[PDB]
């Protein structure tokens, strides 16, 4: 029913944009669109808890983590909220992205609007890296894009 | 209490950081900030509807109007919930931002968090243009600068 945009620049080649669909409150939220400008492989896909790029991505603060939990992968029972995973640059360097989420949301205490979608440079090791920036990063390094995620029509 | 911080950027020369601030949820939003690349005089600045930047500031939509009145000036009973009337670019072409409104808000229904603020190219005439576009847009005319609002630290 409600609906959510977000386009992903930064300082280098990473750019394309990101949609959201939630039909209803409590449901899933749909999550697609297209990056490109990416190495091939695994990228980190995380909401950051500020909208806010007054000093480019990094003013985006750590992961959103209303809970105040532990990272993980999007299946995992210990998750940030943002915590979603990794998304899959081609040899072209196009990352198809096609998620379903059911933690994140549109509305409610775990709102995403206003907040900022980061792509890196590195895999989210999903909390199994066995180090202290994996169990709170992912270990998914620099942040190449992002943007303040915002309400669509 | 709760914060907003928000980057302009255009296809042009104009650029600024503008705060958003509120002690309760009722109560009125501090509006402060600077705009630079501006030309000298009085400019249009609203709150859009959409914080869509995927055809730069032209998806952002009309004034964001829940209320779906007129527009008009932050005075006006007759105003869009985001019309934030006129901000001031000096000989140096910089305008030094503070406002305060009761009407917009940070949370609750006239919610701006995510939402687009865009500075316009001329004067917003608030509604006394005598003219269709006056009423609606207040002949603030081409969008110079926006970007989406997003809750900061
Ligand atoms: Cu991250
Ligand atoms: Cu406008
Ligand atoms: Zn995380
Ligand atoms: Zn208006």
């Amino acid at each position: 029913a409600d609906k959510a945009v977000c386009v992903l620049k930064g300082d280098g080649p990473v750019q394309g944009i990101i949609n959201f669909e939630q039909k209803e409150s409590n449901g899933p939220v749909k999550v697609w669109g297209s990056i490109k400008g990416l190495t091939e492989g695994l990228h980190g896909f995380h909401v950051h808890e500020f909208g806010d790029n007054t000093a480019g991505c990094t003013s985006a603060g750590p992961h959103f983590n209303p809970l105040s939990r532990k990272h993980g992968g999007p299946k995992d029972e210990e998750r940030h909220v943002g915590d979603l995973g990794n998304v899959t640059a081609d040899k072209d360097g196009v990352a198809d992205v096609s998620i379903e989420d059911s933690v994140i949301s549109l509305s409610g205490d775990h709102c995403i609007i206003g907040r900022t979608l980061v792509v890196h440079e590195k895999a989210d090791d999903l909390g199994k890296g066995g180090n202290e920036e994996s169990t709170k990063t992912g270990n998914a390094g620099s942040r190449l894009a992002c943007g303040v995620i915002g309400i669509a029509q």
